[PDB]
């Protein structure tokens, strides 16, 4: 139909808007600390500390596959990341504070982004 076409046009605007804020998102990440999954070979016990595992490179799989619906999803996934770092480092490391400083940071892109979303539609 040409609805369903609508619908994907749609999708793919927001595809490219989500990239644009990856982008912006991770270069507050200059260390590239979240880049990467945490590695299971490296940090063996870490599933049993944290239940869903995120990081920039999953996000951007996820995002290319267009398998962000809305803007609310794409935050749920960054928000994991800060979230998981700082459960599993305590406060006096250089990953908790990456994550309050991503976190910090980040939050200036995602409020002008939540505008523009509603905004364009």
């Amino acid at each position: 139909s040409m609805e369903q076409v609508a619908m994907e046009l749609r999708l793919t605007e927001l595809t490219r808007l989500l990239r644009s804020v990856l982008d912006q998102l991770q270069d507050k990440d200059p260390a590239r600390i979240f880049a990467q999954p945490v590695s299971l070979k490296e940090v063996p016990d870490y599933l049993d500390h944290i239940k869903h595992p995120m990081d920039f490179a999953t996000m951007r799989k996820r995002l290319e596959a267009q398998g962000y619906k809305n803007l609310h999803e794409f935050e749920e996934d960054f928000d994991l990341i800060i979230d998981n770092c700082m459960k599993y480092n305590a406060r006096d490391t250089v990953f908790y504070r990456a994550a309050v400083r991503l976190r910090d940071q980040g939050g200036v892109v995602l409020r002008q982004a939540r505008r523009e979303v509603d905004s364009i539609g």
